[PDB]
C-alpha cells in the first residue's frame, strides 16, 4: 500500500503554505481513495487544530481538517509545540490528536513518500 | 510625554520576530517609566495572547506579555485575526484584550513613532 | 495634515503581510480623509500592481489598491523590482505607477511616520 | 528510470527557495539527461512564469526555466494561483503552462520522489 | 538500509525550521542506527556550521550538529552559499564539510526519500 | 537634525529584506548628507557583519556595509544574537560593532522615526 506523510510547519491563515498542504492532502485522498495518508503539524501549524475557527474571508482550515479527519486521515500535532503555545488542554478538532517527534520519525521511516510543507 | 506603538505580526515561537518586538518593548518601558507604549498584535501573532503557554526551553512569550501588562501597557489582539483562529472566546493573558483595526488606525495616527514588527 | 508612508514588501496572497498593510492603509484614510498617505511597493509586493486579479475566494488585492488610488493615494512600484519580474511593461492596476528607491528615500525623509510592512 | 516531482511555493527573487529549486532541477537533469523531471509551481512561485524578466542584478529565473523547458521538462503553474494574481492571461515563458491541483495530486501519487521547496 | 536525504534552508535560531529539521534527523538516527542519513545545508542554513556557538537560551544547534556527525552522519554546507557568506574559510563544527550542489544532485538521485525542511 | 533608525531582521542573501535595508539606508545617507542615521541588526541579520563575503552573484552585502560605515553610520550587532551564532568572536567588518538591546531602546527613544525590515 502507498504510504504518504505530509508534515506542515506554516501557521494557519498567515502562510498560504499550510493551506496548500491541506489542499494537496484532500486532493491526494480523492484521486487514490485507498492511500495511507497521515499528517503531522509542527511549530506554528499546530494552532490549526483549534475548534471554533470562524474565518470571515474565504477558506477555513478547520473545515479542511475535518474533511480529512472524517475520511480517517490521522492528523497529529507536535507535543512540544502545542505545549509551548498552550493548546494541549484546549478543545481540538475531532480526528486531530497530540503526537510526538518520535512518532513523526516512525511515519517518516515507514513512509514511501514524505512531502514537507 | 511620548506615544509609541508597536505592531507584531509574526507567530509566537515560530520565529524570533514576535520575540524581538516584545523584547524591545520591555526595554523601552524599562528606560522610561511613564512612556505611553501600546502593543497591537495582528495576524499570526494573535495566538500569543493564549494563557496556557508552557514552553520548556528558552523564552516565554506569555511571560513577556505579563511583564508588559502589569506596567499597565495596553496589549490588543486584532478582532478579525482572533475570530479567524478561534481565540476570541478562549482565556487570554491578563491585561491582554481584543481590539479592532479601527483602534490601530486611531492609535497610529496619534502616535509619535510606530514600530511595525 | 500629517505625512504617513507605508511600505509593503510581501507577495500578494502569499501572506497577510501585504494584505494587512492595505487594510491598515484603507483604514487610516477613513479616520482622516486629508491624510497625505503614500504607498510604496518593494520586491515581491510589486506584482500586486497587476491587473486581472480574480481571487478564487477571500480578499482581492487589486480592488483594495483601487479603493486607495481612487482617493488619490500614491501607489508606487519600485523600478528595479518591476524590471526583474517583467511587471514594468505589463498593464498596471491604474494609478499605480513605477517609482524609484530615490523617491522612497525622500518620502521617508519628509514623512512623519514610516509604517514598514 | 525514475520520476521526480519538484514543487515550489517561493516568490521569484524575493526568496531564495525558488532559485534553489531551479538550480537543483537543472542539476538533476545534468546528472541524468533522461531523468523524468516535472516542476510544479504553487502560490507565489507562479509569477516566475512571466516573460520579459530582466534583472540587472544576479540570477535570472526566466533563463533557468528556459533551460529546463528546452529539455522538455514540464513546468506547470497552478490554475487557482495564477488566476488570483491575474497571470493566467499573460504571456508565459515558452514551455511554462497552467496546471491544476488535481494534476499535482497525481504527479505526486505516481512519482518515486517529490522534492518540495 | 535506507537512503534518506534531509535538506535545510532556514537560518539557525531565526526560525524553528532548521531546528526541527535537525531534531527530526537525530530522532531518525535513534530509530534505525544503520540508516544512510545525509544532511545538506543551503542558503542561510549554511551558517549553522560555525564553531563556538554559545546560546544562553534553550536549544543549541551546534550540539545537535555534533550529535549527528558523531553517529557518522554526513553534513555538507553548500559551497556557493558559504563563499558568499564568508563562512567557507572559518572554523567549522567537528564533522561538517563544504559540499556542492552537484553532490546534492547525486544524493537525491540515489535516495529513497528526500526531506526538505 | 533628523534621527532615523533602521532595524534589520533578515538573513543576508537568503532574502531581499536585509538587502533593501542597506540600500534604502545608503539612499537616505546620500539625499540628506546631514542626517543622523543609525543601523541595528538583530537575529539572522547579525551574520551580515562577518568579513570575507565573496558572493559570485549579485549584490555584495559586505560592500554595502562598508559604504555606510565609511560615512560614519553606526552599525551595531545585537549582543545576544551574535553570542548564539558565534559571531561575537569572529572578525567583524570595518565599522561594524557589537551592540545591545538597551542601546537600541535608547536609539528608538531619541529617534524621529524608526524603520524596521
Amino acid at each position: 500500500m502507498q504510504k504518504i506523510v505530509i508534515v506542515a510547519n506554516g501557521a494557519p491563515y498567515g502562510s498560504e503554505s499550510l493551506f496548500n498542504s491541506l489542499r494537496l492532502a484532500i486532493a491526494l485522498r480523492e484521486q487514490e481513495s485507498n492511500l495511507d495518508l497521515r499528517l503531522f503539524l509542527m511549530s506554528d501549524a499546530v494552532t490549526a487544530g483549534l475548534r471554533g475557527q470562524k474565518p470571515g474571508e474565504g477558506y477555513n482550515i478547520q473545515q479542511m481538517l475535518e474533511i480529512l479527519t472524517a475520511q480517517n486521515v490521522p492528523v497529529k500535532l507536535c507535543k512540544t509545540c502545542t505545549d509551548g503555545r498552550g493548546i494541549s488542554t484546549l478543545p481540538l478538532i475531532d480526528g486531530v490528536e497530540i503526537g510526538t517527534l518520535v512518532e513523526l520519525a516512525q511515519w517518516t521511516l515507514s513512509a514511501d513518500k514524505v512531502l514537507t510543507f
